[PDB]
């Protein structure tokens, strides 16, 4: 697990718990920087910034989440219980609240149990998948008829996790900023994402 | 985008407000409020 | 000024200098988070990425 807080006993799990308990010095992983986590561990500044977006087939007139929200012919959904679904379940933003109304009602039809199932649904049926833009890029580099639709729907980053008070936090932040400015993180991203 | 960078609130080194502002900014983002603020000031 | 370091005497200017000298508590502005600045002040995480 990456790290979440139990809603009844308040205990953490995953990598976040390893840091809290000082069992690890660093969590180097695509650990999303979030409000609830940043209160209990110390994150570096983000080595990648991203957001939710839409995976869909190429060659259609759909261009935004709005275009999806204001119709019913094209189904759309998300991986059940993932971070993306969770965003929609909570957005008080208009469009995204409507989208969640739809997804929640037709959940047996449009929420999928895995990213892999979701991608097959986009490929074989008239369906769009809401997911993190990093995953979408990985997929579209490997599936030439799929594309990202629209821009980012929220904004968030991945950071290196450290225990609260760690002296490595600010050192890692400065190193990440320098790697970014030198163009090296961009090279690293292309190395691992290009198809 | 050709490079990547962010705008942040600056504080003096060692400020106790730095981490409090970070948590508040992250919550504002997740709640959709910074996106609303951006649209308010940027939309033509 | 936003804040840069003089290449000869190493002194800062702008909002960055106000923070270093504890003349301000916060700089709330589109202050870019950069390597050279983060070494001398403490930034929040970004409110905008671009
Ligand atoms: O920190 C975290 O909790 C997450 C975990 C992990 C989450 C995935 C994306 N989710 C995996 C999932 F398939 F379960 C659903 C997907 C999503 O919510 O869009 C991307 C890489 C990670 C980014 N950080
Ligand atoms: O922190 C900083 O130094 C900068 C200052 C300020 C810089 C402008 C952009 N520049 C103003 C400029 F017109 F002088 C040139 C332009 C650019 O370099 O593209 C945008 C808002 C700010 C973002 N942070």
């Amino acid at each position: 697990k990456y790290g979440a807080q139990d809603d009844v006993n308040g205990q953490w799990n995953g990598m976040v718990r390893e840091l809290i308990d000082h069992k690890a010095d660093l969590a180097v992983a695509p650990l999303t920087i979030t409000y609830v986590r940043e209160k209990v561990i110390d994150f570096s500044k983000p080595f990648m910034t991203l957001g939710i977006s839409i995976l869909y087939r190429k060659g259609t007139p759909i261009d935004s989440a709005d275009d999806l929200a204001k119709q019913t012919k094209i189904e759309y959904g998300a991986v059940e219980d993932g971070s993306t679904m969770t965003f929609f379940k909570k957005s008080k933003i208009s469009t995204y609240d409507k989208m969640w109304a739809f997804m929640s009602s037709r959940r047996q039809s449009v929420l999928v149990k895995s990213s892999e199932e979701g991608i097959q649904r986009v490929l074989t049926s008239d369906y769009a998948l809401l997911m993190e833009s990093t995953t979408i890029e990985f997929v579209t580099q490997r599936n030439c008829n799929l594309t990202q639709i629209g821009g980012l729907i929220d904004s968030k980053g991945y950071g290196v996790g450290t225990p609260m008070g760690s002296p490595y936090r600010d050192k890692i932040t400065i190193a990440i900023l320098q790697l970014q400015e030198e163009g090296k993180l961009h090279m690293m991203k292309e190395k691992w994402w290009r198809g």
